[PDB]
């Protein structure tokens, strides 16, 4: 075999070295035209060392100072020799490096650097750039099955090889020869199996390893793909992504096993999947975290799993896995201890995993095993009744002075039957809220569970300074030795807070670093409860407390429980970070990587996971199985579900239905951009599967605008619920046509956002739901309404009240704005889709305009169950994300008074009326899409409609089929989202009756002032909601037949 070696050419010296007040940049012409090469140079805040850089982007005259055969270079004048400079390397006005370069004079003290076109790295010399160009670079080779490598670098090259080194890096030796062992590769054609697994790589050149290759040998260390010419000079070399071959080699054998510290009465078996590790030891720790044993584990050859079996005396023991494993990011054989990705119990702050048997009676509240789901979820009609209250453990109880102090912010607050919060939830349940959805209660990373390291706003400012050095070094340091609590300081800061002095958020942003508050979309361990919500985060105690909460919700409050789950990302990856678990144990397998660099992708926010890989799909299903069986969770909401393959979500659902036949799955099925890799679990792709998705259609039509809005657009973009068209504010330009389009989306959503539902649009045209456009997408997408989750408020983005406050006309008074809140919620609560709402919408909840409140603390997330106010106007929201909105906030904020007890009680009554109406007839919750189509229609449609009046009919008459409600032959839902009184004339001669529920509320009803006249006409006041019924006589009547279209 020919030996592969570096180019036998001289390594380039420097063309020139920077002198005083100069920088030098070489463009190293690695590719075997210099006059058109030029630099764009500019000073900004962070880099400002350039002397008089040319201002005009179009000026291409900063051409090379000199050049030679190794390329051109530039000498650049500076005003100082410290700091950095901004550089874009161009040909003409086109970038030759896609990255905007930053040349650091601290990383390159001689200020003489080198770059290569198409390469974002900055080198200290042309020699370094040259050796990098002919060395291991990037990671664009993919070893996808036993014998197949996909690699663009190997195309049309005679020598293509897979070099490998068990304990070091593949590199050229002192002679310049690559002397590590290798396997010869040959051109081949990709198999269909591989093409279906990796469609985004299917067009890459394919190469074949010998059928007798010892894969386990190569996978234990570094592998590098190397291409060369016939003479044997290296052409390119790159690192190898191995997840595909790991699945092809090990996944079936590994899928057949179970993982974690599996404790039963006979003993314990520990198992961890680590098919590339060179060694795995099980380290057992005492309660005081001293090592008491380190056990070499036993590797199984078929699966690449490691196991160790011991006695039941290991119950309660702490443990970690000591890994010896090559990590391709660092290119080192790393040595570190890692917690179990299958941990079911943890020490404080997740430092050690703990052996537990979740079946143990000591970890269960009394009567746990007999806990039943209070609301059915079997049929589609059952599911359609789902009415969700999306809640957070701290948002519930952090402020409730009637919850015992030691339970504030804890799972166990739900057991405080004497508290305002629990009594309020109990009344919401009695009125028709059916499900609590919990924000992250698995083990999150972003709260410190060591209570000594945390300071909350109810505690002395002196404590804050002790735990938070940023506060102690800030402009607020003078409060350190005050006798005030943090919340007392924040309160005194309100009066002088404004857009010109956002001092409340200035202090609160520092507080956020060390408080107990986070939404928790930051997974540390997927299958252990979060510790900070327990009264004792050390060891197994949180398990029973979590179960006590679940039992309280289901048995005592009468609501089902949904968990938010976050399998689309990990909190961290790589070999170093505290919270990198999976990516330490099987590096490069559990994360989705860029096809060229091997970098962990971050489209989700964080460290994107790879649910398309078999062992991560298994981890997800196994995790859901524990939450289902051991924690009696009734449904799951998948965060960023579009990052998951449709096939993976469906397989998980099949697996969980074997454990709980009525489990319900839904998620955020927004487009994830992953369709090139697999069919994504999106709104459209899930049609007909029974997996629900949040609908953005009715949401945005009723709220107005969308999550990206900033500045004046927040006010201009009124929604149906805030008077689009009919009650314009001073900035909007919405036309009547635009407002009527939003009403088309709203009606479609009230009918379950079905693709095939037939309506009359704003122009009088007959349209299917899929033909009503939503921001350039088919609006209706579902097969059944139980596939659609409607909402107008959620933890993310502004609260409904804050949206109404941005959008409402100046003349809309406070009482009108409360009715706008209720009218907005009526479109959800009286619609056929599953109903979902944010905790506190019934209390006009505000976040003081905060759009994204995940780390905005108790202050901005406060819900006041004592009913004094709605948390509006408590300071400008965080400047980093809402500073662009300070101008519009200042202009709208004080239009009307802040809600107090009167408005909060009024809104709670409106809310409970809506949820009671939703459950008052099976007709609101038909479940089956074909049944919706046969029974649901709309009036007041087309070009002659009265804008803002939504009139929905639901048929129970003979033309619909059977009577599903023995009391009525039909229902009319009329939502008059407008400042005028409206009269309905199309039910003349039929004698409708107002719902008994609305009658019983009298002048506190949303239908207060509705008139049903002798001629059958119905008059609705401004901003009202009426549910009217056709009473059923001795036999089923004519009803309200759907009109043929
Ligand atoms: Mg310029
Ligand atoms: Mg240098
Ligand atoms: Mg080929
Ligand atoms: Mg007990
Ligand atoms: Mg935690
Ligand atoms: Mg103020
Ligand atoms: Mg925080
Ligand atoms: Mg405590
Ligand atoms: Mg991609
Ligand atoms: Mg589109
Ligand atoms: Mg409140
Ligand atoms: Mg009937």
């Amino acid at each position: 075999d020919v030996v592969v070696r570096l180019p036998d050419v001289a390594v380039p010296g420097e063309a020139v070295q920077a002198s005083a007040r100069q920088a030098v940049i070489h463009l190293v012409d690695i590719a075997g035209d210099y006059a058109t090469k030029n630099l764009y140079l500019w000073n900004n805040e962070t880099c400002d060392a350039l002397s008089a850089p040319v201002a005009d982007w179009n000026d291409v005259s900063t051409t090379p100072t000199g050049s030679d055969k190794y390329g051109p270079y530039w000498v650049i004048p500076l005003t100082k020799e410290s700091g950095c400079i901004n550089v874009i390397v161009r040909d003409g006005t086109n970038k030759l490096i896609d990255s905007d370069l930053r040349v650091s004079f601290s990383d390159f003290t001689d200020r003489t650097v080198s770059v290569i076109a198409g390469n974002s790295a900055v080198y200290d010399s042309r020699a370094d750039a040259f050796r990098a160009a002919f060395g291991v670079a990037l990671a664009d080779a993919h070893w996808v099955d036993k014998t197949t490598l996909l690699w663009p670098g190997g195309e049309n090259k005679p020598i293509v090889r897979l070099y490998y080194s068990h304990s070091s890096k593949v590199a050229a030796d002192s002679n310049g020869e690559f002397s590590d062992k290798y396997v010869k590769l040959t051109p081949t054609t990709v198999s269909q199996q591989v093409s279906m697994r990796f469609p985004h790589l299917a067009s890459y050149p394919a190469f074949k390893l010998p059928d007798d290759v010892n894969v386990d040998e190569l996978l234990q260390g570094e592998t590098v793909a190397i291409a060369a010419e016939s003479d044997g000079i290296l052409s390119s070399a790159t690192q190898v992504q191995t997840a595909g071959v790991l699945d092809d080699t090990y996944a079936a054998a590994a899928e057949a096993l179970s993982y974690g510290a599996q404790l039963t009465d006979s003993g314990v078996t520990f198992r961890v999947w680590a098919p590339t590790a060179q060694q795995v030891e099980l380290v057992i720790y005492s309660a005081d975290k001293k090592v008491i044993a380190s056990h070499p584990m036993t590797r199984d050859s078929a699966s690449g799993a490691w196991s160790w079996q011991g006695g039941s005396d290991l119950k309660g023991a702490f443990y970690r896995y000591a890994m010896t494993v090559y990590h391709p990011q660092s290119r080192k054989v790393e040595q570190y201890e890692v917690t179990d990705p299958y941990a079911h119990s943890l020490s404080t702050n997740s430092e050690y995993s703990q052996v537990v048997d979740l079946n143990d009676s000591a970890l269960k509240p009394e009567g746990w095993d007999g806990l039943t789901m209070p609301h059915a979820q079997k049929t589609k009609a059952d599911l359609a009744k789902m009415t969700i209250h999306e809640s957070h453990i701290r948002d519930l109880s952090a402020w409730d002075q009637t919850v015992p102090a030691e339970l504030r912010g804890k799972y166990l607050a739900l057991t405080a039957q004497e508290s305002n919060m629990v009594q309020h939830l109990k009344q919401l349940s009695a009125s028709g809220v059916t499900h609590i959805e919990l924000l992250p209660v698995f083990d999150l990373a972003t709260v410190n569970e060591f209570s000594d390291k945390v300071a909350d706003i109810q505690q002395p400012f002196s404590r804050l300074c002790e735990v938070n050095s940023a506060v102690k070094s800030s402009e607020f340091a003078g409060y350190c030795d005050s006798g005030s609590t943090v919340e007392e300081v924040l309160t005194q800061l309100k009066q002088n807070d404004s857009k010109d002095n956002p001092q409340v958020q200035a202090l609160n942003t520092l507080v956020a670093q060390t408080d107990s508050y986070n939404w928790g979309y930051d997974p540390f361990h997927y299958t252990v409860p979060e510790g900070s919500y327990a009264t004792d985060p050390e060891g197994t105690a949180r398990i029973k407390e979590f179960r006590t909460m679940i039992q309280a919700i289901k048995q005592d409050l009468g609501m089902n429980v949904i968990m938010d789950v976050v399998y689309n990302h990990t909190n961290a990856a790589g070999p170093t970070d505290r919270t990198s678990v999976l990516d330490k144990i099987v590096p490069w397998y559990y994360q989705r990587l860029n096809e060229t660099t091997g970098s962990v992708e971050s489209a989700t926010c964080c460290s994107d996971s790879a649910p398309e890989h078999r062992m991560f799909a298994k981890l997800i299903a196994d995790s859901l199985a524990v939450w289902t069986t051991d924690y009696k969770i009734d449904g799951f909401r998948f965060d960023l579900m579009g990052y998951h393959p449709k096939a993976q979500i469906l397989s998980a659902w099949e697996r969980i239905k074997a454990l709980n036949p009525d489990i319900y799955f839904f998620g955020e099925g927004w487009d994830s951009n992953q369709s090139d890799r697999f069919e994504i679990a999106s709104q459209i792709n899930l049609k007909g599967t029974g997996i629900g998705t949040f609908s953005d259609r009715l949401r945005d039509a009723v709220r107005g605008g969308g999550p990206f809005d900033s500045g004046d657009a927040l006010r201009q973009n009124q929604g149906v619920g805030s008077g689009a068209g009919v009650l314009p504010n001073e900035l909007t330009t919405l036309s009547d046509d635009q407002a009527r389009h939003l009403a088309d989306l709203t009606r479609l959503g009230m009918a379950g956002n079905l693709a095939d539902f037939v309506l009359i649009d704003k122009d009088g045209a007959v349209k299917r739901g899929s033909e009503i456009d939503y921001n350039g997408a088919p609006g209706g997408y579902a097969a059944d309404p139980t596939e659609v989750v409607n909402y107008v408020s959620k933890h993310d983005n502004q609260t409904l009240w804050d949206m109404i406050s941005y959008k409402a006309a100046q003349e809309a008074d406070l009482d009108t704005r409360v009715r706008m809140q209720a009218v907005s919620l009526a479109t959800v609560m009286l619609g056929q889709g599953i109903a979902f709402d944010q905790q506190g919408s019934e209390l006009l909840r505000s976040k003081s305009f905060t759009r994204d409140s995940y780390d905005s603390g108790d202050w901005f997330n406060r819900v006041d169950y004592s009913l004094q106010d709605n948390n509006y106007n408590v300071g400008m929201p965080r400047s980093s994300d809402d500073g662009s909105n300070y101008d519009i906030i200042a202009r709208v904020k004080d239009a009307v008074a802040t809600p107090g007890e009167t408005e909060l009680k009024q809104m709670t009554a409106f809310y409970q009326e809506l949820t009671a109406l939703r459950k008052s007839s099976p007709l609101f919750t038909l479940g089956d899409g074909a049944t919706v189509m046969k029974r649901v229609d709309f009036r007041n449609t087309g070009a002659d409609q009265q804008t803002g009046l939504l009139v929905m009919t639901i048929d129970d008459g003979m033309q619909a089929g059977a009577s599903l409600d023995s009391r009525v032959d039909g229902i009319v839902v009329a939502i008059n989202a407008a400042p005028e009184s409206r009269t309905l004339q199309d039910f003349a001669g039929t004698s409708l009756q107002l719902s008994a529920i609305q009658q019983a509320a009298g002048d506190r009803s949303l239908a207060s002032g509705v008139q049903v006249a002798a001629d059958g006409s119905v008059t609705l006041p401004a901003w009202s909601v009426a549910v009217l019924e056709l009473p059923q006589g001795e036999s089923q009547g004519a009803g309200l037949p759907v009109s043929s279209k």
